[PDB]
């Protein structure tokens, strides 16, 4: 049965609730992003009105086959009106498409669900900065002080800088990306764009991320492995036998992969900075792992929630044990005392 931090109080509305069959007075079902964990269970055969960005709707239309009819799409930064009720998408820095959601409740109380989200100062100057909100349903991923991870653009840094130093070294190297959900491509697009190449994949994939609006894509993307030095690769594949095969499917055109493994955080990054990341090797074959996180680090989630100050936090991940549950709420109290609201 669907859990109460999916279900919006005083009106009809769900947040990422499609795995639960027909909710209980839910008159419209929100979604957040394309990431299966949120979209469990819809199909061409779901005929309840689904809230969403527009790209979000463009994949919802032509990877599920949801019929057109119950696709809503609104536009971002916009005050719109769902049954009665005023709401804003604001944009999550999460993957393409993803937002967080402003619900005007018809009572007075502001409720902000995050979705998935990597906090940013530049959401203290959107719709936000503009009025109060009472309750916030928080994307608490990485919600402990371990959490400390680079900006991207320093990982994007350090992915380009070693990608282009090899294939500088060796014509014949390949660089392998890999990538299980839509999110991320600005690593293996920048990887790209260094090397004067196209990144070559699947059919399937390619016709995923046409489903984006990402400007000049025709321009990055292909289906011809031949002609493309950056491969993109199911995340699964991304060991040394998966590797070792697709280099020999290539038919002697290459001699050397270099793999990235954009992961969300790894406890290297407690010891290690990013410029003394080394590979994994064995023989022709070096892995990266990268730090690549679209989530908040703790301390970008602390700021957000200190600039904001809300008069409740309500979590969204990581609620499923008492001892996980007990350290999150110690960190929201600590928070609170320390900002002074
Ligand atoms: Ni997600």
């Amino acid at each position: 049965t669907c859990p109460f931090y999916k279900k919006i109080p005083g009106t009809g509305f769900t947040v990422d609730a499609f795995q639960y069959g027909v909710v209980e007075g839910c008159t419209a079902y929100f979604l957040t992003h394309f990431h299966s964990d949120h979209y469990a269970g819809l199909s061409k055969h779901f005929t309840f009105p689904v809230y969403c960005s527009e790209i979000t709707g463009n994949l919802l239309k032509n990877k599920l086959h949801v019929q057109e009819q119950y696709i809503h799409p609104l536009p971002l930064d916009t005050e719109c009106i769902v049954n009665g009720v005023k709401v804003v998408l604001l944009d999550a820095n999460h993957c393409p498409g993803a937002v967080m959601i402003l619900f005007y409740l018809p009572n007075g109380t502001v409720i902000l669900h995050t979705g998935d989200f990597r906090a940013d100062p530049s959401m203290e100057r959107s719709l936000l900065a503009d009025q109060k909100v009472h309750m916030l349903y928080l994307d608490t991923t990485y919600c402990s002080p371990e959490y400390t991870f680079p900006s991207q653009q320093e990982v994007i840094r350090f992915a380009i800088n070693t990608a282009f130093e090899a294939v500088t070294l060796n014509p014949h190297a390949l660089v392998v990306c890999g990538t299980y959900s839509i999110g991320k491509e600005k690593v293996f697009l920048a990887i790209a764009d260094v090397l004067g190449s196209k990144v070559g994949m699947s059919q399937e994939k390619y016709k995923t991320l046409q489903c984006l609006n990402i400007p000049e894509i025709n321009s990055l993307i292909t289906t011809d492995m031949c002609s493309s030095l950056v491969h993109l690769l199911p995340m699964m594949q991304i060991n040394f036998k998966g590797l070792q095969s697709h280099l020999k499917k290539c038919g002697g055109k290459y001699n050397q992969i270099l793999a990235f493994r954009p992961t969300g955080w790894t406890h290297s990054n407690k010891f290690t900075r990013i410029a003394d990341v080394i590979p994994q090797t064995k023989g022709n074959i070096s892995i990266y792992g990268i730090p690549y996180s679209e989530h908040s680090s703790y301390l970008e989630m602390k700021r957000f929630v200190q600039w904001l100050k809300p008069q409740k936090i309500i979590p969204t991940v990581n609620v499923g044990t008492w001892k996980s549950r007990s350290t999150m709420e110690k960190y929201f109290r600590e928070w609170k005392l320390e900002a002074g609201y």
